[PDB]
């Protein structure tokens, strides 16, 4: 490559593999949304709030397969394995999935970052930091927020605790 | 003081401490505020309801300091105590709390005015009463609506009690 | 907690002593600029530049508060020290004052940083880069320039170069 | 009087002679904004200072007057005394003695209100406190503080201080 400046095989790669698990998560993500959208589940705001986390982890992929371009490296695709369940359960159960989701791409946010620190590769750790590490954050404390909600609710009355965070929530 | 004027030392010392008074009120509800933020609390209209308060009570201090400067008295800080609780439990269990704070900010007040009044000090007396007694009164009014509120509901079955509380009122 | 996920013990109460810090800045700013106001010191501008840094300060505190939650942590809040003045002096005197007050949250930054990269929390360490090191360094810097220019006025005639900074620069 | 209701002839009698107070206030300030507008003494901005007194002293009386209509007593004038000087000196000395006549306006006031407080009068008690009573202190202050800066100033090198408080301040 006549662009590439140390950027090292291993956070070439290791990118490529994040961008596999952005794509992945997505996919879990559209299969939740499009289970809340069912007849017999029906709780249109859970939908929309996995069917939004779609769209941005697709988005971060992106953004990453855009760096891996502008460093000189080369995006290679693997399969998508597809989602580890075909139907969510209830509200809780979803949530706590994403919930396990998310801390699962924090690390391999976290486990890259520590590379790039390895392989002295600053552009590397600004670019998570700016774009990836916060909006993780900010997303699991949300997501934290919304199980202790959900918790909180359907722990008085199941059926009813769902709809009303549904509607009141999201 | 070259404008000090019908200023007693006993008003002035007085008044500052009724500012510790109303600086300590505020760091209590910033505790309040940011244990209600936390992600296994979650209740976002409890952390507003008082970070709200922590502003309103600083402010108070800070009307009081310019007075106390205005009158030609010597403004003098002490230690703040940090507050009595370091979780607050649930939202009866703040609001009771906040309840109590507010009577012991009132009954200071009542005091000053007391004292105020027997050094024959009417310009302390007017200011007490034009930006503190009525803003007490009906902020401890507002407070026993709330209490009134959530203990109907946390009565009924406490988790959705609490969270339509927060929901719908504040 | 459901959310904490690498953060350390050591950090998370090392932010709580940081937020002592700021809140205690705050507490000085405070009474710098209520000093500032009193009928015989009556250097206006000289109160607004205090007061102004006491808010920038106790939002400082609840910044980090903020992360705090989002981390996972709990906040734990203690006694805060009175300032270690009652009266400032002149301009410069409290000038001095806050340049030694901000060098002390600079180094506590300083320390913070160095430990969250000794255990590797990078969400951290860009935290305090992007909302307080380079706040700081810009505040050292802006009183650093103040300092040269009363002193240059100050040693010319002491009471008229104060009022000419006030007036003029602030 | 087919209105009058709880208004003693003490209250009525010491209102006619603040009336009296003010009005001469007035007069003084008159006196005092002219002189700085002589040719020898050219301060426009304390001329403006002292002109503008004396119209919020006249608008005093005016008030007072309303209120002795409102309450059903009987308006009574005496002479007006001339100011207590012809020529009023340097900016401080100016400043001093509206200081002194201040004071001497807010005793009348606060030996009024003891005396409507006395006669059980709230009324006339409220209508102090919330016309005169603030306006005085805040003026008191101002005054205190200009006069610690004209100090400060005159003191460093004297026409030079006077020149600038009133280029700056005024």
């Amino acid at each position: 490559s006549q662009i590439r400046q140390n950027y090292s095989t291993e956070v070439e790669a290791a990118v490529n593999r994040l961008v596999n698990l952005y794509l992945r998560a997505s996919y879990t993500y559209l299969s939740l949304g499009f289970y809340f959208d069912r007849d017999d589940v029906a709780l249109e705001g859970v939908c929309h709030f996995f069917r939004e986390l779609a769209e941005e982890k697709r988005e971060g992929a992106e953004r990453l397969l855009k760096m891996q371009n502008q460093r000189g490296g080369r995006a290679l695709f693997q399969d998508l394995q597809k989602p580890s369940q075909d139907e969510w359960g209830t509200t809780p159960d979803a949530m706590k999935a994403a919930i396990v989701l998310e801390k699962s791409l924090n690390q391999a946010l976290l486990d890259l970052h520590a590379l790039g620190s390895a392989q002295a590769d600053p552009h590397l750790c600004d670019f998570l930091e700016s774009h990836f590490l916060d909006e993780e954050v900010k997303l699991i404390k949300k997501m934290g927020d919304h199980l202790t909600n959900i918790q909180r609710l359907v722990g008085s009355q199941a059926g009813l605790g769902e709809y009303l965070f549904e509607r009141l929530t999201l």
